[PDB]
DNA sequence: ACCGGAAGTG
DNA sequence: CACTTCCGGT
């Protein structure tokens, strides 16, 4: 059962301005518990009015932290964590490496990719979700 | 910027 | 576990 088929159970699978996926559902998908790092990035991914400072780029799952403090920002925010910067959320993502959550696309900027088989997960294609 | 150990929060 | 905080090194 992907995400796609969870979020029908809703009564608004899209809210009219919210993102596609929100991490609180997400996680209530995953079953994780409390809002991870790499929940929190897709929800940003998965709104438009997010583009300036976080987006996809071309090919597949890879995202660009365009602008990485305002990314850092809204993550201490959604974590009442007051001090957070890129310096220490970067360091989450490296983390994340070693468990193939998300990996560095090596040679460029605040550019990650996403290694978690996030089509089957989520239900929606790279092509089908940058629809939206 | 990016890395990954160490240790602390919860 | 999942970071958060800090660090010397690349």
């Amino acid at each position: 059962m992907s995400f796609k088929d969870y979020i029908q159970e809703r009564s608004d699978p899209v809210e009219q301005g919210k993102p596609v996926i929100p991490a609180a559902v997400l996680a209530g998908f995953t079953g994780s518990g409390p809002i991870q790092l790499w929940q929190f990035l897709l929800e940003l991914l998965s709104d438009k009015s997010c583009q300036s400072f976080i987006s996809w780029t071309g090919d597949g799952w890879e995202f660009k932290l365009a602008d990485p403090d305002e990314v850092a920002r809204r993550w201490g925010k959604r974590k009442n964590k007051p001090k957070m910067n890129y310096e220490k959320l970067s360091r989450g993502l490296r983390y994340y490496y070693d468990k193939n959550i998300i990996h560095k696309t090596s040679g460029k900027r605040y550019v990650y990719r996403f290694v978690c088989d996030l089509q089957n997960l989520l239900g929606f294609t790279p092509e089908e979700l940058h629809a939206i």
